[PDB]
């Protein structure tokens, strides 16, 4: 496994810690950037670093259309500006009752199944996908078929005939939804965007964007819920931060994102020209991989970065990236994580590992760290 994907419990592995701020490693020829200063520079200075997979404009592959991470300015600048109406603060406030209802249903399922039960299978793996459907406006009756089509086109256990057949039905439903939404836009993700930029944004872009959001906000949030619940059980005096006001909980959630930093790396950058980084020159065309988990344990970011402390004041961590590509789902993640953790200990105040000796089953195969299962009792 690539060294930048190795964890040791909640922490980056020792051999990852042993790599410098900036070193060349092999996957080929690629820089590993691990300091906080150095990572902020690579992620923000889009004047010297491109994210495009090495092909702009009409010549961009269909699989990357609508994926802002493959866009540089000014192409990036246009599409992100055009999606901004779907992420207003009014949007988040209306989604909150819907996230509360989704969280309650999953707690009910856990409470119906009786203890002990798998938190990952019944709670952490179900919420983020239902939340995303609310975001983009999938009908409430189609949530189950939609998630089937969404996972179906990527299930590596399926053949090329099966996955491609499911991928074609996926692109039909969205194009159906967008054209249906375009002809009569109410309030929602598609509706808010086309009512304001209907002439500037194509259905191919709007389809591409909806697909990419499903992929952007699922593995990351489910990972956060599992690791977060286990993080609090291992630091039991910090559960109290989830039993007060919203400021106390929001502060805890943002510390949990930084401490756990579920994604191993952001999109690879390519040097557009010779650029100085940490007293070393990166030649044009060379690749730079960023370790977000090492960046968020950098003791320049904060002393005792390796300790979890949900009462501490937020700091400029890079778990959501930095600069123009900063996670478009950040506010949504903060909201739904606050609703989930808070509701969980409110329904099950006496939550605990079902058996403290059980093995911890870490998710290591996906782009986001997490757990594959977690039996608990209450
Ligand atoms: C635990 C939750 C999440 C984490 C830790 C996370 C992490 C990140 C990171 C590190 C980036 C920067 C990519 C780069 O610079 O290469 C990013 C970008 C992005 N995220 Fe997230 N993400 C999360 C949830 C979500 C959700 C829920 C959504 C959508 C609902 C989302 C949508 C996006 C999009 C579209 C981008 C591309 C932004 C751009 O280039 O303009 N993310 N995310
Ligand atoms: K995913
Ligand atoms: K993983």
């Amino acid at each position: 496994p690539p060294i930048h994907t190795r964890r040791q419990g909640f922490d980056p592995a020792d051999e990852l810690r042993a790599a410098g701020t900036l070193t060349k490693i092999s996957i080929e020829t690629t820089w590993l950037a691990a300091g906080h200063a150095v990572v902020r520079q690579v992620l923000g200075d889009h004047q010297q670093f491109s994210t495009r997979r090495r092909g702009k404009g009409i010549f961009r592959p269909r699989e990357l259309v609508g994926n802002l991470m493959d866009y540089d300015p000014p192409e990036h600048t246009r599409l992100r500006h055009l999606l901004t109406p779907g992420f207003t603060q009014r949007r988040m406030r209306r989604l909150a009752p819907r996230i509360e209802e989704i969280v309650t249903d999953r707690l009910d399922a856990m409470e119906q199944a009786g203890p002990p039960a798998d938190l990952i299978e019944l709670f952490a793996d179900e919420v983020p996908g239902a939340v995303l459907c609310e975001l983009i406006g999938v009908p409430r009756d189609d949530r189950d078929m939609f998630m089937k089509l969404c996972h179906g086109h990527l299930d590596a256990s399926l053949s090329q005939k099966r996955r491609a057949a499911l991928g074609d039905k996926f692109s039909r439903y969205l194009l159906a939804m967008i054209a249906r939404e375009r002809k009569d836009p109410g309030d929602g993700f598609i509706g808010s965007i086309v009512a304001e930029h209907g002439d500037t944004i194509t259905d191919e872009e709007l389809r591409g964007v909806c697909v990419q959001l499903m992929l952007a906000g699922d593995d990351n949030v489910s990972g956060m819920i599992g690791l977060g619940v286990l993080a609090l059980l291992r630091h039991p005096e910090q559960i109290a931060a989830l039993r007060g006001d919203d400021q106390s909980a929001d502060r805890a959630v943002d510390e949990l994102i930084r401490y756990l930093t579920v994604p191993y790396a952001p999109t690879p950058r390519t040097a557009v020209e010779d650029v100085m980084v940490a007293d070393q020159v990166i030649k044009e065309g060379e690749t730079v991989l960023c370790s977000l988990p090492m960046a968020n344990r950098d003791r320049a970011l904060l002393p005792d970065a390796d300790r979890l402390d949900v009462t501490r004041t937020p700091v400029p961590h890079v778990a959501f990236g930095h600069g123009i590509h900063h996670c478009l789902g950040a506010a949504l993640t903060r909201l739904q994580l606050r609703i989930a953790y808070t509701a969980l200990w409110r329904r099950f105040p006496a939550l605990q590992l079902a058996d403290p000796a059980q093995e911890i089953m870490f998710r290591t195969s996906t782009p986001a760290y997490g757990l594959t299962s977690l039996l608990v009792a209450w």
